[PDB]
């Protein structure tokens, strides 16, 4: 069986945890990691993922999750700018880590159900489309793109392959 390592970076407090937990446990209420076997497009595979703003106690795991991590969740929240800034620091440590330039990774702007917006959908778009990469909005409450973005980062995954 296919078996996907996935890890969820970002700034704390953007929802990556609550998107792992909509993702794999259902549910929202306002762990880091998760393990479950899903069905994308059809092929089985288990999801392991972690989630990780780089600053936890576990940094020997962190370190190996990154090396090992085969698509990344770069997060940030449309009501927190300094999350959104943040995002190039991410995507440079990932890059270095795995020594490559193609890694999977997918742009997620979180918490679009709030009304309190500081980053426009367009700066994300645009910032995404430098990278190359796809952008989703999500909301952990609502649902919103938290299948879509995960699901879109394993289509990242077998691309890549
Ligand atoms: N309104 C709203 N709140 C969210 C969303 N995602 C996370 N939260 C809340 O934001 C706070 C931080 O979420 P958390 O998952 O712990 O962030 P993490 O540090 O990135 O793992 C919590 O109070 C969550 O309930 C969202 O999409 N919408």
């Amino acid at each position: 069986m296919t078996e996907y390592k996935l890890v969820v970076v970002g700034a704390c407090g953007v929802g990556k945890s609550a998107l792992t937990i909509q993702l794999i446990q259902n549910h929202f209420v306002d762990e880091d990691s998760y393990r479950k076997q899903v069905v994308i497009d059809g092929e089985t595979s288990l999801l392991d993922i972690l989630d990780t703003a780089g600053q936890e106690e576990y940094s020997a795991m962190r370190d190996q999750y990154m090396r090992t991590g085969e698509g990344f969740l770069l997060v940030f929240a449309i009501n927190n700018t300094k999350s959104f800034e943040d995002i190039h620091h991410y995507r440079e440590q990932i890059k270095r880590v795995k020594d490559s330039e193609d890694v999977p990774m997918v742009l997620v702007g979180n918490k679009s159900d709030l009304p309190s917006r500081t980053v426009d959908t367009k700066q994300a778009q645009d910032l995404a489309r430098s990278y190359g990469i796809p952008f989703i909005e999500t909301s952990a409450k609502t649902r919103q793109g938290v299948d879509d973005a995960f699901y879109t980062l394993v289509r990242e995954i077998r691309k890549h392959k």
